[PDB]
């Protein structure tokens, strides 16, 4: 077994997952596995998203993915800003698209 | 305007999500991006809400579906609440997992 | 239980309201659940739009198949404001309905 | 141009136009019918029709009528039906303010 | 005299407006043709404007030389302000006759 | 925003749109005020150009350019004949005003 | 969201949920039936009731000559353990507590041996 | 004698439990088989129970085998929570054995 509350186990397994994501670029007792996987995936998602945003700002192609999603959503904001128009929050775009579009627009 | 075009193409995307339950064969870059993103967001939020309800109903938790993710994350919050403990925000869990865990933990 | 199902489906409805600004296309499901979902979705949007409406009126905005009470609560608040502005006290008028009466009184008193 | 001016207080105007609205609702079943007056008229007109349709809805549910598919008739029928189903299961009614007004009140009344 | 010719040709233009509801067709001197056309257009404009004002006051949806829509819209501005218990302010940027019509509808 | 302020705001936007772009394609209250102030600006500008055209001896054509050019031309022709100007309100606005101004 | 809160002590909640569990066991023979405290107490009291009942049936089974079974319910266990005590008694030997048999086997063996 | 056979087969069962952590394939008279199985199960039950209790005291939150790990952890947890509230422990035999005993033990100090 383990000798740890459910809250502490979540914290512990979350940190392990993040650490696994940093160590390896992939996310390969149920409570622990869920927290591990979720924190692993979130780290890789946020990283790919930030790379995507930087890609758009640098003029790089988004492709044809959180890289692509964040690149495209940043591109929306850039194009609006380029037209001299003000940015408006559109929650229908979802997360993180809306936030990314606004950030790139402002 | 670009703002109105986004709104228009966003509504088309939502409508496509309702009609087909997928965003793969969806039909300017601005329009295509807004369509796809609003299509995906709709399916994500729908599957997430279903997932939360699943967890509260005692279902086993186990494309764009957040059914499993939201079910799992809700389940974290429920288990902590069931132990009489308070939950703490953990942004490392990501979105919407953190928010869903907290919501399920605090009622 | 039915009570827990109502709570569960109610929270789903509220969550749907927060996520999308509508309850018309709220997505193998029981009537009890569908009713609670829709009703909690609508209540959330009504209360939110109402509070926004009240703030609108107090900030000097002139209001004059959805569920928004923006306009209603703005107008009803405006009634109370105008009475207050004339130095008069308000009187409860339940015929105005809910939440118009309550909102008018609240805006009339302070 | 000459016009007829009146100097009725806002409070009195609200009362007056409210009574007119209610009376219009009673006379005709629609609310097609100064901003102060128009708001009070419409709101009192609509409240009357809403309360009436709501009470009809409650009676509908208690009689076993269908509420409709996918309106205050329908809303109050559905909300009453929640309370009825809970009562039918032998369970006690719990206030749920999240259901809003008048749904919560109607659910409780039909439950108890 | 030129003054009398203007009056004469002006009355002809008004008459043409009444008869035919347009000013494209001419029923001779530049002075006369100009006065005819201008008085024809003015008559149709003022008529359509007054109809537009009445439309707005009667609750009609608003909307060539016709000012029906313009005067209906501009009246509607004044009505809405009046309905809110506020006084109107002259705004010359609205142009003529929009400003005048808005004010008239706002005052009563 | 109050209705009065919204009218002012949307009016100024319309004028600004007219100045920026030479056309008026661009709440109902806001859209009406925008369009009306846009159109008035373009109308007054074309009218003033028309008046200047007439005074410079330019042809009016065979439009507020043409209207104001023609109306100015009435006043010019009366003045040229040595006759005094008389207000004729039946000519309407701005024709009457323009004719008088060009006549005096 | 509005929620209904209650503030019952842990001790009272245990008592309450324990009584519910026992009642459920009496009403229905399963223990399938929101806080962990309540769920634990309910389940434990439900299962204990069914265990003690099946055990007593098992003891009576052994005394009546019934087969215990082969290879929640303590029917078999208590029947077998009673049978141990009966066989010792049948040999004219005195009963000796053997705690290694565990609970309730030891107690049941002794009772059947002496009784 | 029957008594000695019980003791013998009981010790075999215990020994099997110590060697392997199971009694499902416990490898002959009925008396012997019963004693073997029962002593095997009791040993694993008591062991898992004591581990469970220690788990709860060390801050673990536990809420078709023979393990009492979870049961004894949960029951200990009841006693701990009551003690943590400053309240006195009350015996509740309806909780059964060993839940009641374990709850009390964890409650008292």
């Amino acid at each position: 077994h383990h000798h740890m509350s459910t809250k502490d186990l979540i914290e512990t397994c979350c940190a392990a997952g993040q650490q696994w994501a940093i160590d390896n670029d992939e996310c390969q007792s149920d409570i622990c596995r869920i927290a591990q996987r979720q924190c692993c995936i979130s780290y890789l998602k946020e990283k790919s998203c930030v790379a995507g945003v930087m890609g758009a700002k640098e003029g790089e192609t988004c492709g044809a993915s959180l890289y692509k999603q964040c690149c495209d959503c940043c591109g929306l904001g850039l194009r609006v800003r380029a037209e001299g128009q003000s940015c408006e929050s559109n929650p229908n775009l979802g997360y993180p698209c809306n936030h990314v579009m606004l950030s790139c627009c402002e």
